RNA sequence: GGAGAUCUGAGCCUGGGAGCUCUCUCC
């Protein structure tokens, strides 16, 4: 994998909910830059995980190194670069 | 077809989880 405009956090806390998840994500990772989207898709089991999609790839390269085992409610995110790129 | 819904719908797969499918709701 190398780096694109998304970045991929599992290990998430499945105990909060959807929306909040989705909203402290965008007003931790702003910072970094514009945020396009953030997704928290619907997994089979609990959600744990979630996609930032930054405007720029070097927003979302500090973003990874920056936040990388950060704790967030309670538990160290596990970030990555997504797989395949999420922007349309 | 599209958009949503399970720690608060389900089966299978996996067995160190970025898996497959169903069901329901709305358009």
């Amino acid at each position: 994998t190398r780096p694109n405009h998304t970045i991929y956090i599992n290990n998430l806390n499945s105990k909060i909910k959807k929306d909040e998840l989705k909203k402290s994500l965008h007003a931790i990772f702003s910072r970094f830059g514009q945020i396009l989207d953030i997704l928290v898709p619907r997994t089979r089991r609990p959600r744990g995980q979630a996609f930032v999609i930054f405007k720029e790839v070097s927003s979302a390269t500090n973003a990874l190194r920056s936040m990388q085992g950060f704790p967030f409610y309670d538990k160290p995110m596990a970030i990555q670069y997504a797989k395949t790129d999420r922007t349309i």
